[PDB]
């Protein structure tokens, strides 16, 4: 399973670029490139990846934006691809290959808010993802939400899954290896993390007793649902897919499918750890825990 | 696994039966027959069927029909029966097993819209489900949706699993060997089709560019649960079940359980092909991928 | 995967203990005990419990109680501890571990309405929850929901699934070997049973032709999602996790994430045996299948 062209390959993480260029349009380039990353002590993945991230880097726009994305392909063999759930788009002439070291550019709408995934397009899909390609775009409503003024702080969650390498058979018959959180940044100073089974124990996200938290969720898979709660709270609000309309009060958990986000929203009342998890066990023992540390000061 | 009657029997499909008999009484008639069906290139299952077809036929009634079933059971040597999802009905004497060659009529009322499943409702009923006695039951509501008027266009999708043939232990214990969509007319020209991997990929259901399209949906298991997904597009309003109440919008994915319907809405702004997917893609990766053709005249 | 200490140790049943000690202060004391529980036919678990019940006892508590919580740790050589999702807690102060022989007590406010797992919340919790540390707290609305006065019965029911005895690499990475639900008692004479194949099959659970049943439930897991679905009626009105504002009508089949809770209601027309089953029928065939006997009288 193991690519020659990819053997001893270890590109560096890039920056996204992203800059706006009108009221309603903004450029986005990233990278398709094959990295490195420690997805469990002492275990390394050779990911395909965004930018040297998996998940990928965060995007964030606003509803009503048009994408101008490009999509440079570093990789020395294979083709790469960009699908934001975001966008309206045809797949067939938007979300196509660009080849090894070739860009190409692409240009469609987001109109509406929410918590997207993104992924590679390019066939096999799942081959693509299970490898990396994945992670959030958020675009953010043009009226916020209605809980807005009581949300004191805010984090991006993504949940991901990890199989045996590169290996077919088992993206599509196996049970995951590793099943994962990893926070990508929205404001400086913000963890930007890849999806590992550790950062997010080792480096809890923090947060002040008595805050409401916000959470922007997105289960990437590629295979697995996710049922997401937080340990020592209720959801007091939910968005389903981020979307204002879709509320929910009250939850102690958050069905996603595969690919689904939310906006998610709690209190915590004491000063502590909070875990973060997926309901289903084997898969929090296989990885799928972050936590939130809760002090008096916030830090 | 394989059953001496069942060797070399292949029934030729026979076309659902339905009339309307009064202002709020309909009647059907299916068929329990055994049917081989290509659910892959090269692969025929011997299917236990509803007329032939898995799944069985569409069937469309008006909310406040009162139905009156009939089934014509053609397997030589197991009993079937019938389960609407649609009714309010004694399971135990409204859905009870017709013997080999024998008929029975049952009576039940239709009364809540929607988007239901039907299946065969006997022991051991994944067995019956898992060897292709499934279907869908669209209830049209009185009121119909806010949405009608912005519909232009409307298909049925149904999602199953495919299983090793006849084999209670992988029904119950392995991982589905394929995963499948297909289509069931509700107009004339419509595409008929079986759950199969390939058939709604070489032959794409159609649109025209700028039309809102509307799909009834249901994922009919037997095991697994769906993460329903048109890529280049959002879901601009969906109804849970089919009932008209259960909004959302702006949703990027639907979570249906097995069973689980929907009604979803969606806007396709641009030519290309359209992928329609379950997003756990090691399911789409094993058959679950319907297109949608999109010209610039619907053909 | 047996531990030495737990061999020929069936320590018996204890029942709960809960008063009330204020207008909105409740006393609730359980034990954690090792208990021998017949999971299907023949087939003994010698369960980790919360009172010698898996699923544990019921509690039931109104909106804007605190709980004044004791452990009573009976088991030999590990530690047990309690997490109610219920609650608004510092997890790594008020959900820790008991010691062998010792007792605990931790208080916390429920404020929010609803359907909520509780379950052992002791490292590795998988392995807790697994070998039967999970359970069902009720908290009571305020002001009701608004079809409590067409609610003519109700009932407790959680689905939960059992694995190979305490092993580890089977509550990871295998299928279930039964899944199962249990019914706790909300009022004098209703049945209160443990997660088996069989109970709630020989003992339905009784109901009276024409009325509406509310079935408050959850799918404490580990590890699965449910479909939760009654055979031959259609849910009028469904509130996810049991909050009132979370409305849904009309619904065919209910999808729970793991520890997912709801309020359901339905209206049962005609006499006769009613199957409630998770519509995952692999897990239905594995024992996820209760009755509901309807008759003219109610019994
Ligand atoms: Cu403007
Ligand atoms: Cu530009
Ligand atoms: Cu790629
Ligand atoms: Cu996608
Ligand atoms: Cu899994
Ligand atoms: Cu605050
Ligand atoms: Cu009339
Ligand atoms: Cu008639
Ligand atoms: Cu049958
Ligand atoms: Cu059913
Ligand atoms: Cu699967
Ligand atoms: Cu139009
Ligand atoms: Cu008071
Ligand atoms: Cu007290
Ligand atoms: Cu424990
Ligand atoms: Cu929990
Ligand atoms: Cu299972
Ligand atoms: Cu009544
Ligand atoms: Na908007
Ligand atoms: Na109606
Ligand atoms: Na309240």
């Amino acid at each position: 399973n193991v690519i020659a062209a990819h053997k001893g390959v270890n590109q560096a993480p890039v920056p996204l670029k992203m800059e706006r260029v009108g009221p309603h349009d903004v450029h986005i380039e990233m990278t398709a490139q094959i990295t490195d990353i420690e997805i469990d002590k002492g275990k390394i993945y050779k990911a395909w990846t965004f930018n040297g991230q998996a998940p990928g880097p965060l995007v964030v726009v606003n509803e009503g934006d048009t994408i101008h994305f490009t999509l440079k392909n570093m990789d020395p063999v294979v083709p790469h691809s960009m699908d934001f759930h975001a966008v309206h788009a045809s797949p067939s002439k938007d979300f196509i290959d660009v080849m090894p070291n070739k860009s190409g550019t692409f240009t469609y709408p987001a109109n509406k808010p929410g918590v997207f995934m993104y992924h590679c397009g390019t066939k096999p899909v799942l081959q693509h993802i299970a490898n990396g390609m994945h992670g959030v775009i958020i675009v953010k409503p043009k009226n916020g939400y209605p809980t807005d003024k009581e949300v004191d702080r805010e984090y991006v969650l993504i949940q991901n899954e990890w199989y045996k390498y590169n290996d077919m058979n088992d993206f599509q018959n196996g049970v995951p290896s590793y099943v994962v959180f990893s926070s990508k940044a929205l404001k400086p100073g913000d963890p930007n993390t890849n999806g590992d089974t550790f950062t997010l124990k080792e480096k809890p996200l923090l947060a002040k007793v008595g805050e409401k938290i916000r959470l922007y969720i997105n289960n990437v898979g590629p295979n697995e649902v996710s049922s997401f709660h937080v340990v020592g709270t209720v959801f007091d609000d939910v968005y389903l897919d981020g979307n204002p309309n879709n509320h929910l009060q009250g939850m102690q958990t958050v069905m996603l499918p595969a690919s689904g986000g939310a906006v998610v929203e709690f209190t915590v009342t004491r000063p502590g750890t909070y875990p973060i998890v997926t309901h289903q066990f084997n898969h929090a023992q296989k990885g799928a825990v972050a936590m939130l540390k809760v002090t008096e000061t916030g830090e």
